[PDB]
């Protein structure tokens, strides 16, 4: 297994996955590592095997209806994985705890949102289609590109979103565009 954590990058007490070689932290992996189970399979493995079981899901999608899908077990799981794709991004850290704003010229957005509320709602279980997921993970960058206006800081906002979208569209298998 590896020696650090594969969210966060950092040692400390690791939690190894029984059929792959990545280690986590505890409450850097989603959902946070479970109490028993021997074998554990880590959240890769767990997605690895979904797509394995049923091939045919890697086929083209189109993100209305994917949007559309019912919270059932295995869509949870790949929300709950690109979740965790961006936190493994270093600049998830100015979105992961709650904002507070307070800068001349801007006022705070009316839906305040962040990495750590969305890890609560998904583990409390109150999104009912992945729309719920997408469109609280959407706020955080567009909330983020509204308050810093003109400031240079705005990109870090685009930079996460990026990664948010092309792992989005891997893991639910969207319709390659150009
Ligand atoms: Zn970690
Ligand atoms: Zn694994
Ligand atoms: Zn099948």
């Amino acid at each position: 297994n590896s020696n650090i954590c594969e969210v966060c990058n950092k040692w400390g007490r690791l939690f190894c996955c029984d059929t792959c070689p990545r280690s986590f932290h505890e409450h850097c992996h989603i959902p946070s590592v479970e109490a028993n189970k021997n074998p554990w399979s880590c959240i890769f493995c767990r997605i690895k095997t979904i797509q394995e079981r049923c091939p045919e899901s890697q086929s083209g999608h189109q993100e209305s209806e994917v949007l559309m899908r019912q919270m059932l077990p295995e869509e949870q799981l790949k929300c709950e994985f690109l979740l965790l794709k961006v936190y493994c991004d270093s600049k998830s850290c100015f979105f992961a705890s709650e904002p507070y704003y307070n800068r001349e010229g801007s006022q705070g957005p009316q839906k305040p949102m962040w990495l750590n509320k969305v890890k609560t709602s998904l583990n409390e279980q109150m999104y009912t289609r992945v729309e719920g997921f997408v469109q609280d993970m959407r706020l955080i960058f567009h909330n983020h590109k509204e308050f810093y206006r003109e400031d240079k800081f705005t990109r870090l906002g685009i930079q996460v979103q990026d990664i948010f979208e092309k792992n989005f569209r891997n893991i639910f298998a969207i319709q390659e565009t150009s």
